[PDB]
DNA sequence: CAAACACACCAAACACAAGAGCTAATTGACTGGCCGTTATCGATGTATATATCTGACACGTGCCTGGAGACTAGGGAGTAATCCCCTTGGC
């Protein structure tokens, strides 16, 4: 919770802000939203999360 | 006076609401126009059934011709005697 300096909330508003990966954010919450944002911005997933 | 940012407020959305597991029952589209098939109504017959009229056959009635009946008139056909002509017969 205190690795990025600011207090990341455990909610969708705090974990999805981290640059983990769209495939990991969509699992938790905000599926279509995070997927759409990644598609628009052309993000990349390193394929390292479980 | 006009533009910069900051704050408080108002107004507008997003996403979540544990893991699941079993069983039952309610919903099973619908008027209308139109084409395509087919059932029905209609004409245009030809075949068969029945009615009217004509033709041939049948039974019956009839008009007409010729035939038949009773009776009559009066004379044609016909007995009974006679003569003697003439035939058959003869030497």
């Amino acid at each position: 919770m205190t690795c990025r300096g600011h207090l990341m909330a455990i909610t969708r508003h705090g974990v999805n802000r981290q640059d983990t990966g769209p495939l990991m954010k969509c699992s938790f919450e905000e599926t279509v939203d995070v997927l759409m944002e990644a598609a628009a911005h052309g993000e990349s997933d390193p394929m390292k999360g479980v």
